[PDB]
C-alpha cells in the first residue's frame, strides 16, 4: 500500500489472535501496545517519548501481522497513548518514506 | 527521495534562517521544535504522549524548508527532546509511507 498522513495512519494489526488498531510511527524505534497478555518470559526497558521515560516490558519473537503482513519481532507492552508500530517491525514488512 | 527506516529518518531543515536536524515523524499530529524564536503571534497548548504533557506554543502560517521541499504550517515550540516533522507538513512535502 501506499499511505497518506492527512489523517493519523492507523492500521489493523493481529496479535494473540485478536484485530487492535496501531498507528504507524517513524518517530518510534520499537512497537509499543497497550496492556494485554504474551507468551514468555519479558526483559525490563525504558523508551523516551515528549515527556519523559516510562518503563515496559519487552517480549521477543512475536507474531504479529500488520495490514495482513506477517511479522515476527520485539513487542513492548506498557502504559502508552496508542498502539505504536515502530521501525524495528516497519523495516520487516518493507515500508519507507516517499516524496 | 525514498527514506529507508533502517534508521531514524532524520532529515536537514531550514526556518528562520537556521539549519536544523529534525524526524520525520508520522506519529506526531503536529510539527514540534526545540525552543527558538519565532516571527508572530502565537498561543498556548499542552501536547503529550508517553512520559506525560509538555507545554509549547503554537506559531502558524511559519515558513519551513524540509529537504529542499518549501511548506508552510503550524510548528510548535517548547521543551521537545528532538526535532519533530509531523504530519501537518510532511503532507505539504508529499510524504507517504509505502510497503
Ligand atoms: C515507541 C518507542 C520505542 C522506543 C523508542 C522510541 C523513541 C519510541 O517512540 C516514543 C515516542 O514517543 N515517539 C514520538 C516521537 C518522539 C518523541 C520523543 C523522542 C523521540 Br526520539 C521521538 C512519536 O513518534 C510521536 C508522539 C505521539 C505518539 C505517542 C502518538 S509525540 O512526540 O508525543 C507528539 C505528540 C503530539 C505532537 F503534535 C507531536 C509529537
Ligand atoms: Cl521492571
Ligand atoms: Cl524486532
Ligand atoms: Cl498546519
Amino acid at each position: 500500500p501506499q499511505i497518506t498522513l492527512w489523517q493519523r495512519p492507523l492500521v489493523t494489526i493481529k496479535i494473540g489472535g485478536q484485530l487492535k488498531e496501531a498507528l504507524l510511527d517513524t518517530g518510534a524505534d520499537d512497537t509499543v501496545l497497550e496492556e494485554m497478555s504474551l507468551p514468555g518470559r519479558w526483559k525490563p526497558k525504558m523508551i523516551g517519548g515528549i515527556g519523559g521515560f516510562i518503563k515496559v516490558r519487552q517480549y521477543d519473537q512475536i507474531l504479529i501481522e500488520i495490514c495482513g503482513h506477517k511479522a515476527i519481532g520485539t513487542v513492548l507492552v506498557g502504559p502508552t497513548p496508542v498502539n505504536i508500530i515502530g521501525r524495528n517491525l516497519l523495516t520487516q514488512i518493507g515500508c519507507t518514506l516517499n516524496f
